[PDB]
């Protein structure tokens, strides 16, 4: 039926990177215990909230499929509980820090000791041996140490941080692999195994595509496909020509097209008003013909100047300009469809109130709406993943030690015994 | 031990979403059959290549740990040896655009008859039941209509694309975890499931915070920790204040915190010169006071509308516009560590060439020196979960065809057989 069904996991994380992947688990069918902070609880429940005291949507959203239980681990008996629990767990999921859960004496020696079945995986800024093997890190700063803030943006600009977030829920998604990786694994060995997976490096393999072109700008001198190749067309704040003569690192190409063939972000009717009014047009090297149908430039199929990659390369921001000009009395979806009567790979910008309430989305399971009957129903990004023979069942977030005594009940304990632990507060 | 070892995939992908896919499952051990189009075979092999007449690094970066087999799969014994292949693999992977594998006779329900147990996984664009289940899909289109595009970038410039691969890799990563799901469900069921993710979906995971934000502007109309909301900060085309009025979808922020405490992309030394001459400052609440102790400024800590989150959200950029102003003379890790004793979230910018040559990411295997002895050597990324009991072992891009001889061997075919493939052009 689900995948992960009958996983029982330990989630000590908080934030966004391991709880992203901690509700995906539980999304696939795993069995979540958020373990959270007596009293505080995972930092996000108060983060941004739309309302007073009511858990905000950044921990909403992060959380579903989810049980809660607080628990005070500088205690003693805090530690304990865990034994209790780790040896009824298949996976440990945890960020705090680079040695925050060893400090707390659980190590991973100790662990398998406890539990040789046990996964513990974890989510580290730098990877282990790294010079910054210590540094606490969040979104943005990943993004830098992994080579996308860098290679995102505009020449003339600074490096930019991307909206999609490259170091948390990537980090998180990444973990998942390992995790998984690792259940794998465990059935041929019957051994539980640590996995880890670090910001930067989660970031770096995104960046993939970049590493190549820094291996052919060292190689070549030049990247065809960037802006900077065409002569005089790209300047910095002062006015200064930029070319690939004295570009030593991959530079900001702006909307140019990364991994796919090259592309621009194109105006299109109302780009003044609305932020969102424009699409990305593809310029295929298999496709120049059918370009050239388009926008009525027939003189353009036989030129030699135009009809190759190699041709363009001069001129091609020069196309894109004139290109976006046809498009000035349409908007997004008007040029989409336009350019799919020719086949040629083009989409709108979608804005996230046009994503929110799309319809096709929340057909698919992509958009959903999340029944929450104690905060009010709020809309989730499901399951990325779709399969023939699963669907995934998604339920709000756990208020705070919602399902304390809940658990502690499951692991044996009785009404008296965990009534002293409400009262010693270790719970 | 090998997390995929004995794992058969019979990899159909080109480009680089289903690509980065199984390469990164043949680092996990997977033994990866990549069949190619005859006399071309994947498109990445002749795409930006930095010499002539050899692969490029598109290709080799996106293809290690994979053999290679030709096959004219519109051939009437092209796809006896589909069938014959499938019946031998535990998951096929494939990334033709909307039909293609249909329209070639292998739809799901025919693949379920040639082998119960074999998973089907794909990528495309959109999600299967969406209004553009049939368009094809690059890169960067698929960051446009996931929303990451429409998030990314400043509000006085158009949707910005990131640098990283939202699209491609990133899909091919989900793709990746709903492989190894639908493994752990076969462990159970003993068959066989259809798995795919659209690179749209995969996108909308990542950019889960900005549906969080657009529901947040929905609920409250305004979002206090984007530049929009400080009193007249951020300007529009003409020279007039920006603010939540009259916004009703989530906004490109520049260099906000997004998925974190707020922050800003600030000048270094050399920042005319150097374009990754920046560091990213964040400004948490924890820690306010120690960022008072750098900035050599105690009048904050004391001043309750600078020591809160709520007592700033007006003078944000203020501050940030300040800060820089110190890390005028010096450098990307001058300001990194000149902070980092305050245990304060600062990061540089890291570039592609730094981290391209950085002996740190070496050493933890994350970019790795590939030995190929027909091509050169190259760097490339390796696997960015670390296993305490598992390395992997990266090997070099096969050349189109290399194996298909060996592959046909495998199967039963004899000596003769195949000098007959290859003369009636199927192979
Ligand atoms: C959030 C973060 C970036 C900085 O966090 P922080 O505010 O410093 O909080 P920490 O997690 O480091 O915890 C501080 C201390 O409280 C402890 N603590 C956490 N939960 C606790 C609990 N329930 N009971 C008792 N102590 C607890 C930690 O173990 C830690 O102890 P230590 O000082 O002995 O190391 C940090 O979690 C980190 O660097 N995480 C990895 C980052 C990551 O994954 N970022 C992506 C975020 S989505
Ligand atoms: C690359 C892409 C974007 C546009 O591709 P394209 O140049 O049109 O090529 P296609 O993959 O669609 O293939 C064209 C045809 O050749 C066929 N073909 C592919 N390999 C073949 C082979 N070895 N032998 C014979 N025919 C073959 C395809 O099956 C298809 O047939 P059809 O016209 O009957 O549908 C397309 O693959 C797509 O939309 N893919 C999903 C996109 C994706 O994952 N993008 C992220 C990129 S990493």
């Amino acid at each position: 039926t689900k995948p992960l069904d009958g996983i029982n996991v330990l989630d000590f994380t908080h934030v966004q990177a391991g709880p992203a992947c901690t509700q995906m688990m539980g999304f696939l069918g795993a069995n979540v215990i958020k373990i959270e902070r007596r009293g505080s609880g995972d930092m996000t429940r108060g983060w941004l909230q739309d309302k007073p005291n009511v858990d905000s949507l950044y921990f909403t959203m992060f959380n579903c499929n989810k049980r809660s239980i607080e628990l005070d681990m500088k205690t003693p008996e805090g530690k304990e509980l865990l034994e209790q629990m780790i040896k009824k767990a298949d996976v440990m999921v945890e960020n705090f820090g680079p040695g925050a859960l060893d400090r707390m004496g659980f190590t991973w020696e100790y662990i398998q000791e406890l539990n040789p079945r046990v996964i513990l995986a974890s989510v580290k800024g730098y990877a282990e041996g790294h010079a910054n093997e210590h540094l606490k890190v969040y979104e943005n700063v990943a993004q830098c140490s992994g080579g996308a803030a860098a290679t995102t943006g505009f020449w003339d600009g600074p490096p930019t941080v991307s909206g999609a977030a490259l170091g948390d829920s990537n980090s998180g998604m990444h973990l998942m692999i390992g995790i998984l990786a690792a259940l794998e694994m465990r059935h041929k060995t019957g051994r539980g195994q640590k996995v880890a997976v670090a910001m930067q490096d989660a970031v770096l393999n995104l960046v993939r595509i970049k590493l190549r072109d820094q291996q052919r700008l060292e190689r070549t001198g030049i990247l065809a496909e960037y802006p900077q190749a065409q002569p005089n067309f790209a300047f910095d704040r002062d006015g200064n020509p930029l070319s690939f003569d004295n570009i030593t690192s991959v530079p900001r190409g702006g909307n140019a097209g990364g991994g796919g063939q090259p592309g621009w972000m194109l105006k299109c009717k109302g780009w003044e008003t609305d932020a969102d009014s424009y699409v990305y047009f593809t310029i295929a090297a298999n496709m120049w013909p059918q370009i050239c149908d388009m926008i009525d430039k027939p003189e353009w199929k036989d030129d030699p100047a135009y009809n190759t990659f190699e041709g363009r390369v001069d001129k091609l921001m020069d196309i894109f300009s004139f290109i976006e000009t046809k498009f000035a009395d349409k908007d997004k979806f008007e040029v989409t469809e336009w350019a799919a009567q020719y086949g040629i790979p083009c989409g709108p910008v979608m804005s996230m109130k046009e994503l929110a309430h799309d319809p096709s989305l929340q057909k698919v399971g992509t958009v959903v709406e999340v029944v929450d009957e104690i905060r009010g129903n709020h809309l989730t990004v499901g399951a990325p993943f779709k399969f023939s023979g699963f669907q995934p069942e998604i339920t709000r977030a756990p208020l705070l030690g919602e399902h304390t005594d809940e658990v502690l009940k499951e692991l044996g304990l009785d009404d008296a015994k965990i009534k002293e632990l409400h009262a010693k507060q270790v719970v």
